[PDB]
């Protein structure tokens, strides 16, 4: 075993996150309060413990992937004093750029490292050791979190100072919302003109319109048999996350005094879509443009 | 293969060069003398009216300003084309206007397409336009031998009015997309996280497009981008202001929904009023004025 590693959040992401670090021969030390987390985190080779400052008491690493800044700021109050002096914490949560610099700021208090990482990649990214970790902080503190990394990241990417994984990940998801909704748009727009589906994709794919949102994520049946609007738009990425994401977007604007017209209104229509079909893939906005 | 060529500015001039280079008799008319007389410098025929030109012609395209002006330019020269002469217009109008003057031109035994370009005076300058075509296929495999000398790229759309629906569903989202990117960028700076970083992550990630990593609106992440030199065009905010008006006609039309395309409409519309000169990226300056 190489490093000691307490995980605090073993849900859909924590867990096979977690399995990751288990396979690649380090000592995990795992919390969750869900107790259903918890034993499917046993399962799969992580020593559960009966709380979260148990957890952190003999660890090198301290991983948090925790829902909200709330949730992670009183885990960090609860166990920052029962860690040991320069222990090293990863904040891999989404939570706001306000509240990573608030826990941060208070991680360094108690003496101890701290990076932000939040990821993209989804729970299949998390099981295929694929996500993308999008970190901010000291690189120093990165170069010393690499190996503790590596196993759950396809992509490690330093962004800037404390707050900076977090600013860069909501401004890249802003857009893609905003790109989802515009090529819902043109694809609608596309069918009442009488222009194929088949043939706005080819245009746009090989034209300056090409996104991720409609190369991969093609909102219309048909263009791409493996996108969630061939299986009933089942997630994916799901409405839930990106209205969480686009709430953190607007935070991001409101704490900022910018303004961000179009990822606004694509915030507002996500929220509003959210109310009834957030269990659907985030493509499926495409619904709401239909008469 | 002789070519009448009607409207011979900014776009039509150099397209028609590209023919006269690839061993077209090129026949012309504009009605600016500064238009026919550069364009009779490269090799164009000009003649004094649009009928005189189109006589003597297999093909007759237009690159016109309007559809109102494509459509009286067919009912002007209609009856002086042979049977069977293969109209283009590669004019960017509304697809009503499109298919209109499309029906008007088999009506009198012509073969049509609708075939809009992308690519700017660099590009008609370069041959290395790009063709959205509507029609009928055995119509555009004629009219290959033609389009390819002033063309990087041709494709088929579909019946007429897909070209015209085709390019402006794509610069629909194209305006959309090159706001949001000058949003993620001035909300980047505000939170402190460098331009360079945010670049770095959002080309390697589910929001990279061509409004980031070629056109990107701030300096130094993409050293040729207009950013980098005083927001020259490029791609103009005068012809983005343009095809987006066309989308407005076309979701007005259609009774489509497009709250993302209509409120980049009006960023352009707005910002047009003050920077038409300068690239469509230069957006990223006017976010302040809302
Ligand atoms: N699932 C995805 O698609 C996805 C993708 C990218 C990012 N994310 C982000 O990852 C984070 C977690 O995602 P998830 O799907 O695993 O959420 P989840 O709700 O499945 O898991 C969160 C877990 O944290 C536990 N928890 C709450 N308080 C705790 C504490 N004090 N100590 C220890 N554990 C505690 C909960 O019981 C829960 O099991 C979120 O911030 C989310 O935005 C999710
Ligand atoms: N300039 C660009 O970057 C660009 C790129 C792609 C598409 N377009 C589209 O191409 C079209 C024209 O572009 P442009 O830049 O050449 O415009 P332009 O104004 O430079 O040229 C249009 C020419 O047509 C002439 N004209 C007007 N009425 C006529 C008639 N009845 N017969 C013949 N000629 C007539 C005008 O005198 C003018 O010289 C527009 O619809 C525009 O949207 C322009
Ligand atoms: C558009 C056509 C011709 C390209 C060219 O002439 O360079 C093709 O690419 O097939």
């Amino acid at each position: 075993m190489m490093t000691t590693i307490a995980f605090l959040g073993l849900g859909n992401m924590g867990a096979p996150m977690s399995a990751n670090l288990v396979g690649a021969g380090h000592v995990v030390r795992g919390f969750d309060p869900a107790p259903t987390a918890a034993s499917g985190a046993a399962a799969h080779g992580v020593a559960v413990f009966r709380s979260a400052p148990e957890a952190v008491a003999e660890a090198d690493v301290v991983i948090t992937m925790l829902p909200t800044g709330e949730v992670v700021r009183r885990c960090y109050t609860d166990v920052l004093a029962a860690a040991r002096p320069a222990t090293l914490f990863i904040d891999s949560s989404t939570i706001s750029v306000t509240d990573a610099r608030e826990v941060h700021a208070l991680a360094e208090s108690h003496g101890m490292l701290q990076l932000d990482a939040p990821v993209s990649g989804g729970v299949k990214g998390a099981a295929a050791a694929t996500l993308a970790f999008m970190v901010g902080g000291d690189e120093s503190t990165l170069r010393r979190a690499r190996p503790v990394l590596e196993p759950m990241a396809g992509k490690i990417i330093h962004c800037g100072a404390a707050g900076a994984g977090q600013a860069a990940k909501v401004c890249n998801n802003m857009v893609l919302a905003v790109q989802q909704i515009a090529i819902a748009e043109a694809f609608v727009l596309a069918e009442k003109l009488g222009l194929s589906a088949q043939s706005l994709f080819d245009v746009i794919t090989g034209a300056t319109g090409n996104c991720w949102a409609v190369h991969t994520n093609c909102p219309v049946p048909g263009p791409v048999p493996t996108s969630p609007a061939n299986n009933d738009f089942k997630p994916g990425f799901s409405t839930a996350l990106m209205n969480k994401d686009l709430g953190l977007a607007m935070d991001a604007v409101a704490a900022t005094g910018a303004t961000a017209p179009l990822g606004s209104h694509a915030a507002d229509i996500y929220a509003k879509f959210a109310a009834d079909h957030a269990d659907l893939d985030f493509s499926a906005v495409i619904h709401t443009l239909r008469a």
